[PDB]
């Protein structure tokens, strides 16, 4: 409907797949080569379904900060026959607050879904499902089951992936450029 939705749609159309684990179907952001991200609570194993294709997992790393606190991001390398467009130049370098973000989701349950979530706070610490978590972004939208892994963007930046909510607020894990230096 506007330039925010334009950027979000460009990311969804080329850099997302539908990931299925034993814990559910998730929006999965492809970042470069065969490397993607997903919430850690997806519990990625040795095998994952990618757009309903059985796919070997070459590597999976559940990220933690240097205080050894959960970040809720798993980086997955997929045994896929095709690379993602490299979008690392759209990742922020530092923790920040943002204006006018979009949360985009693509699954069987929620195809081509885009939500204007407005202002995004650098919230920091969250007890996420009982797990102390750092680098959380917060937005005031009543996000639901089915939106986990959803991409959070502004115009020109891919800033986070949706990991939870409390009925009134939604919470995303930050994506930082430094996670994807190879
Ligand atoms: C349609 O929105 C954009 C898409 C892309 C892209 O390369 O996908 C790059 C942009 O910045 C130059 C955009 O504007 C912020």
């Amino acid at each position: 409907m506007g330039p925010g939705f334009d950027f979000a749609q460009a990311i969804m159309k080329k850099n997302t797949v539908i990931a299925r684990t034993e814990k559910g179907e998730f929006t999965m952001l492809g970042v470069y080569d065969r490397v993607a991200v997903i919430p850690t609570h997806a519990s990625v194993g040795e095998i994952i379904y990618i757009n309903d294709v059985e796919t070997r997992v070459l590597d999976a790393c559940a990220l933690r900060d240097l205080t050894d606190t959960n970040l809720e991001i798993t980086i997955v390398k997929l045994d896929r026959n095709q690379k993602f467009r490299d979008i690392r130049h759209f990742l922020p370098r530092c923790e920040d607050d943002y204006n006018d973000a979009v949360l985009s989701v693509h699954t069987s349950k929620f195809p081509n879904m885009y939500i204007p979530v407005g202002q995004v706070t650098n919230y920091g610490f969250l007890n996420l499902g009982g797990t102390p978590t750092h680098r959380i972004l917060m937005y005031n939208f009543p996000t639901r089951a089915g939106q986990c892994g959803g991409v959070v963007t502004t115009t020109g930046k891919v800033i986070g992936i949706h990991v939870g909510g409390n009925g009134a607020q939604g919470f995303a894990a930050m994506l930082l450029h430094s996670y994807f230096t190879d």
